C-alpha cells in the first residue's frame, strides 16, 4: 500500500546512461514515483552507504567509486514494493543474476553492479531518511 | 557542450507511466542530466510557467491541470541540446507531430502532450532558472 523502497543508480549506471531503462521498469510494474534527484556523493555519504563494509579490505575503494560520480536516487513506492526492487534488479552479484533483471541485463563487476536496491522494509525506511529529507517525499 | 535546455514530464506523462521513456531517449541521444526532480507544481508555480498566455481563455484549465499533479523536472547539457530537445519531443500540436517523436507515438491533446520542451536557448536560461536554484544544478 504505502510500502516505499529506496532504489539507487550507481556512477556507472549513470555514465551507462542506464537511469531511464530502470526507471521504466518500474514504471511498467505499476510503481509510483514519489522522490527523485541527482547528487554526487559526498565521501561522507558514501561511506555511510557501505557503512558495514567499514572493516573489511578496499572498503575506501568503493567509497571512492560511489562518490566518483553523479548517483540517482530513487524512491518507489506502492504494495511489495520492496520484494518488487529486488526481482526487478536480480542477484547482488551480477554472476548470480539471470537475464531479464537490471544487473542481469547490464553489470558484470559485483562492485561496480549499476545499481542498488533496498533488501527489506527495515533497510528501506533507514535508506530513504539518510538520502531524503520529509520534504522531498 | 554546456548548453543547456528544460525538460519536463507533465502530469498526464508521469501518471502514464513515461518517465524512464522519455529519460532513455535523451540518454541514447548521448545528452547529460545534471539536474532532475519531482514535484506537484503550486497554482503560482504553473501561472508563472505559462504567464504569457495569462489572458487566454484556456489559461485556467491550463493552470489546473499542470498543477493537478507530480511533475518531473529536468536539466540536459551538451551541444545543440535545446535543438535536440525539440527534435526528441516533436511538435507541440500532437497532430502536427511525427511518429518516432515522444507527441508523435504517445500524445494525442495539444494540453496533455506529455512533456514541455524548451523551444529555444534564451526561454531555456528562464524556465531552467524558474524551476532551479544554482546549487541544483550539478
Amino acid at each position: 500500500s504505502s510500502e516505499r523502497t529506496f532504489i539507487a543508480v550507481k556512477p556507472d549506471g549513470v555514465q551507462r546512461g542506464l537511469v531511464g531503462e530502470i526507471i521504466a521498469r518500474f514504471e511498467r510494474k505499476g510503481y509510483k514515483l514519489v522522490a527523485l534527484k541527482i547528487l554526487q556523493p559526498t565521501t561522507e555519504q558514501a561511506q555511510g552507504h557501505y557503512k558495514d563494509l567499514c572493516s573489511k579490505p578496499f572498503f575506501p575503494a568503493l567509497v571512492k567509486y560511489f562518490s566518483s560520480g553523479p548517483i540517482v536516487c530513487m524512491v518507489w513506492e506502492g504494495k511489495n514494493v520492496v520484494k518488487s526492487g529486488r526481482v526487478l534488479l536480480g542477484a547482488t552479484n551480477p554472476a548470480d543474476s539471470q537475464s531479464g533483471t537490471i544487473r542481469g541485463d547490464f553489470a558484470v563487476d559485483v562492485g561496480r553492479n549499476v545499481c542498488h536496491g533496498s533488501d527489506s522494509v527495515e533497510s528501506a525506511e533507514r535508506e530513504i531518511a539518510f538520502w531524503f529529507k520529509a520534504d522531498e517525499i
